[PDB]
């Protein structure tokens, strides 16, 4: 079978660290597994444009693997041309540039498969690192040091701990639920979450987390707010003016989920106000940013309150093992056509949800 | 009586947060306290020459309260011109910029006393900090941002999670284990610590901490490794060249307890080789840190693992209040001949140690 792997190019980076699998250069780790199976495996980066490498090995690609951090977008044409696709695997988790409603309309025996659990500690750490940073006032202090300063009253001045303060989550999935377990030994004043669905009862008194019907009482109340929900309706656009003038004065808001949650100018006036105290994470729209995107150069009146990153969250390196053994088990199940997928990682089987 | 407060200057800053008590414009949130009852408070940052104003006001100061974050140095040739010195008070936590030894050593009646546990918090949560910034690379990512670049190869190639290493803390007392606490949850591979003196194994138990009986093989089994214990004999110096050579190749070290602990150049080096992925903390030697000191600019081969900021951990504004309602309470008790003092909060009590 014909299996096309599309991946950034590392390029010297791949060179630097060989558990970097997540690129082109080292192909998961598994070309040598493939080939072993008699497999062929097409690796690229070029995902765009008609002459794509990509696009000139679908018409008889078997088997298609992606990866949210350079997604071959699965499009309604390229699903028609590829006249032997049996299955999409997402080296990772999200499915935004694949056409799952298509796919799912047209009958084709198409499985989509990612692999869940795999990023969630990653994201969660990420959460949490980069609240300790914007309320401890991390940033611009490390700056102080390495421009040659010192000056502890112009960092203090914005420097909290985060114990005594109500953090709030929007969403209270496997990442959301892992960012409050984290949260529980720092001792905030509460843990607080919204979601269309509640947490179990065993685990919401784990974390001590009160549920909140909505959306105002939740960040009207909370010191800090991190998102950690999928983009859908609901939550498009989420994060715009109206919402954020009900935010407490000053709070820190995080975003690890989706860069479109929030309104990107929105957010960036509500720093600049006081409305925020700082805002980071590591998601961004457009993706990847622009170098003009307004995330980049927004401050709060001390030039600081800003822990943006760009988005490498669920890519770290151990990430990245969970990503590859991930992806050779569901080509495993897929080649002996034992079909054994966890149950968690099929998006559609054989073309059904 | 008379208080001689020393702070250090927080100019504008001290405008813009009303609630940055820690310094000489906002002089504890207590000024028209002890203005109430009677005594007159000299604030002041100048405490360097015999010609500063602390001297001045030394040979017929009643109490002198101190903060570790601009210490005055009440060394034994001031208490011997302290003539009225009954009370020494640390608005925090530290007290090694007091001649303690030569106090008790002379049996003179002087109390000195601080406030115990405000710190560890704030502390132990910029540990944990430090410990996930260097491990998941944040700063060249974040550096990246607001350069108006994007390259997820250059970050990801040395970022990783928290969860799965080995985390050691050299000293297990009050910030070592906060930092354990609030490492369980991360799902470390494990949690070790070496202590001149063991844990409670409820202690052990509770954190899941296994206790290593010397620093050499502590050091090699953990890919983490956090400094939080006294600088004494046993300690000064204790991170260098041959200790560094032990750690376990790439390892991440965090460092918020005294930087005399440390061998600067020596840590440094091993940044530069590799030995070290990345140094954070926020603790120096000299300090302040002089503009030229190898913590600022060291880095490790990817131009990143520096995680170093200024000596400000345990001057967050939450401590700041702990410290300031610390500071009033001992003298409230100093002021009313009750002497009610906290016990954990007393270092000498008229000059002698007491039962801890």
């Amino acid at each position: 079978m014909k299996i096309v792997l599309v991946l950034y190019d590392a390029g010297k980076h791949a060179a630097d660290e060989e558990k970097l699998y997540g690129c082109t250069e080292n192909k998961l780790g598994i070309a040598n597994w493939l080939k072993d199976q008699g497999h062929e495996l097409i690796t690229t980066s070029d995902k765009e444009g008609g002459n794509s490498v990509l696009d000139q090995h679908i018409p008889d690609a078997d088997i298609i693997i992606t990866t949210p951090f350079h997604p071959a977008y699965i499009t309604k044409e390229r699903i028609d041309k590829a006249k032997k696709l049996k299955l999409v695997v997402v080296a990772g988790v999200g499915s935004d540039h694949i056409d799952l409603d298509y796919i799912n309309q047209t009958g084709k025996k198409i499985s989509v498969l990612e692999v869940t659990g795999s990023n969630t500690v990653s994201v969660a750490e990420h959460v949490l690192m980069t609240m300790l940073v914007l309320v401890r006032n991390f940033v611009p202090a490390h700056e102080q040091i390495i421009n040659h300063d010192w000056e502890v009253a112009a960092i203090a001045k914005d420097a909290y701990d985060i114990e005594g303060k109500t953090i709030a989550t929007i969403g209270a999935g496997r990442i959301g639920y892992r960012v409050l377990e984290r949260l529980v030994p720092f001792n905030p004043k509460e843990l607080l979450y919204y979601d269309y669905q509640a947490l179990p009862k065993d685990a919401e008194e784990k974390v001590g987390a009160r549920r909140v019907e909505n959306i105002e009482e939740l960040v009207a109340q909370a010191d800090i707010v991190t998102i950690n929900a999928p983009l859908h309706a609901g939550t498009k656009g989420l994060i715009n003016k109206e919402l954020l003038s009900k935010f407490k004065k000053g709070a820190w808001l995080v975003n690890t989920a989706r860069g479109a949650i929030c309104v990107a100018e929105d957010v960036a006036a509500a720093l600049e106000s006081g409305q925020l105290r700082g805002y980071g994470g590591d998601v961004w729209f457009p993706q990847p940013a622009p170098k003009d995107h307004p995330w980049r150069d927004m401050r709060n009146k001390y030039g600081a309150g800003n822990a943006m990153t760009p988005h490498y969250s669920g890519t770290t390196l151990d990430a990245q093992t969970r990503y590859a053994e991930g992806t050779k088990n569901i080509l495993e199940s897929f080649f002996t056509g034992k079909f054994d997928y966890r149950p968690q990682d099929i998006i559609l089987l054989n073309g059904e949800y």
